[PDB]
């Protein structure tokens, strides 16, 4: 049996996500369209600073910038939380530790709005170093693979992730940024609680030669594993 949110999936679907930002009192906007298609795992966006010029790196927005989108295995079906909770959506929340440096806070809220998957960000980052690696631009425009950590908090009806990105750094060095996550349905309907597992990433970062306004292209790729 398809459940009602898997089905929402199971061909390409237009992607729209909105992010109001304020990090150290610099404020911006970011808007990014693309597509998503959860059968392979595929994500395809293009972001656009609407403000101006991005006060912090690209690279360290790119984990805020859909997860329902992930390849879930067929025998992993009963643990994807993310489209279960659709098309009501759910409320994800961060805070993103940068080592030696500040902390973002994330709220989005990820839902259809008729055929189009939307996601509503938004962004308070505090504590950094004007001339540290982030409002400095040290980062490389670069990104490397990792995975991610899903746990069920039953309490919470919904989910707890974890997980470690490792930016590298203009001089060869890396800067870390410690991921606390936790995901809770919009709706009151059910949703799937997951036993324990990972989602494997693997990001490429790019730019439009024909696009002069502050941006990124982002290409990811998403799987479900370690349930076997
Ligand atoms: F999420």
């Amino acid at each position: 049996m398809v459940s009602k949110g898997e089905e929402l999936f199971t061909g390409v679907v237009p992607i729209l996500v909105e992010l109001d930002g304020d990090v150290n009192g610099h404020k911006f906007s970011v808007s990014g369209e693309g597509e998503g298609d959860a059968t392979y795992g595929k994500l395809t966006l293009k972001f656009i600073c609407t403000t101006g010029k991005l006060p912090v790196p690209w690279p360290t927005l790119v984990t805020t910038f859909v997860q329902c989108f992930a390849r879930y295995p067929d025998h992993m079906r009963q643990h994807d939380f993310f489209k279960s909770a659709m098309p009501e959506g759910y409320v994800q929340e961060r805070t993103i530790f940068f080592k030696d440096d500040g902390n973002y806070k994330t709220r989005a809220e990820v839902k259809f709005e008729g055929d189009t998957l939307v996601n509503r960000i938004e962004l308070k980052g505090i504590d950094f170093k004007e001339d540290g690696n982030i409002l400095g631009h040290k980062l490389e425009y670069n990104y490397n693979s990792h995975n991610v950590y899903i746990m069920a908090d039953k309490q919470k009806n919904g989910i707890k992730v974890n997980f470690k990105i490792r930016h590298n750094i203009e001089d060869g060095s890396v800067q870390l940024a410690d991921h606390y996550q936790q995901n809770t349905p919009i709706g009151d309907g059910p949703v799937l609680l997951p036993d324990n597992h990972y989602l494997s990433y693997q990001s490429a970062l790019s730019k439009d030669p024909n696009e002069k306004r502050d941006h990124m292209v982002l290409l990811e790729f998403v799987t479900a594993a370690g349930i076997t």
